[PDB]
């Protein structure tokens, strides 16, 4: 009986694993995930960049990053309002990098941006990035609060 | 070795438990749950209060209860139509109580309400409570059908 | 030792089964599944009929099928755009059948449809069906791309 029960629990475990995989697949689908496309999700809450990174990390995803015009539009649509992007120049001023490492391969900066502005009064300049009107990018204070949009693999 | 096999399966189970918790957190996030805020959800189905309590309990949740003006607005936005609240004066006419216990702390009654109206000729007065698109409360018959909105802990 | 651990593992597995069922129930509820009604879900992606079938099947559901005017309205509500239905006459031209088997009963064809049109130039006639804007049906090429909408049991 002991070995028979053990073999059954292995089957129970494998069955639950496939069932949870199905649950995740269905959830992604109902939330709009498209075939061969990473999917962006948000709870529409505004918060400082540090909280956005922690929260997406907690969800096993990353802070949304547009790699091309298409993805930039996808993120804009999900957010509906201004959201943070996983891009910053905290490591080297003026040199924007993906929070997930590397130099930029695509950008959609607003005219006269990035300008590492200090006038906001929160302290320091501007090392974070958010997507504003018309999907254009603006460098903004990481201390500022904007929409949290997380990314999951295609 | 059965002991090793058993240890290995315990580990597999712990991983599934972690993945399921992740699934639950992502679902809430994708549905708009705010940090430190309660999670209100609805299927937009109107039904008698009895139905709503049973439904929310089945989901291990409870009928939505606004504890302040903020939450009242949040519930209003999710329901988008008239929704029952987890408040009734069924036990003792005149003394409204939370379905989860205790005397009302916050309220937002409409003018001329509660009137424990009997004119609905549906049987008895009005011992339940529902919200209107305006956000104000009105006592209504528990036998009437209104939107089901369940809440989950912050 | 061994037998006690096995008993606890059985218990751990059952609580996991229980929690997963609850996750599935909550997901459906939050997506709008009405009591005693089947529930329709879509990711708003357009794709050839064979892909829609494959996808719904992967999710343990089937391509949406309107069995009456109410369900037809429900499906158009969910689709928001032209979507394929689980109905075709691929087996025997002129005799529409449900993908899950059986001859078509309730129908809601647009005037002058079905017409097994060839002029589309995709090759062959029209053996699939899609619901357009207004809820009416049209036979269309199974090779054309339309919104994927899956249904799950009441
Ligand atoms: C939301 C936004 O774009 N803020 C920018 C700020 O980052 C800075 O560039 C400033 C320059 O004066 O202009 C503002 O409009
Ligand atoms: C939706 C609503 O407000 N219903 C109320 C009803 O509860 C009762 O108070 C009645 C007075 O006869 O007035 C109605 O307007
Ligand atoms: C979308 C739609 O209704 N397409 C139809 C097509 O199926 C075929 O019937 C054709 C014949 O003139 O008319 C088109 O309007
Ligand atoms: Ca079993
Ligand atoms: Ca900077
Ligand atoms: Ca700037
Ligand atoms: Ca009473
Ligand atoms: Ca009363
Ligand atoms: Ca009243
Ligand atoms: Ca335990
Ligand atoms: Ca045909
Ligand atoms: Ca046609
Ligand atoms: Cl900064
Ligand atoms: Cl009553
Ligand atoms: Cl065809
Ligand atoms: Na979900």
């Amino acid at each position: 009986a002991i070995e028979v029960k053990l073999a059954n629990m292995e089957a129970e475990i494998n069955t639950l694993k496939s069932k949870l995989e199905l649950t995740n697949k269905l959830h992604a689908f109902s939330m709009g995930k498209k075939s061969g496309k990473k999917f962006f999700v948000t709870n529409h809450e505004r918060m400082p960049f540090s909280k956005v990174k922690a929260l997406c990390s907690e969800l096993r995803g990353t802070v949304a990053i547009p790699r091309n015009a298409e993805e930039n539009k996808a993120i804009q649509e999900v957010a509906k309002t201004s959201a943070f992007l996983g891009i910053t120049d905290e490591v080297t001023e003026g040199q924007f990098m993906y929070v997930t490492g590397g130099r930029l391969t695509y950008s959609n900066w607003k005219k006269d941006q990035p300008d590492d502005w200090y006038g906001h009064g929160l302290g320091g300049g501007e090392d974070c990035v958010h997507i504003v009107d018309n999907g254009l990018w603006n460098d903004i204070s990481c201390q500022a609060s904007h929409t949290a949009v997380c990314e999951f693999p295609a």
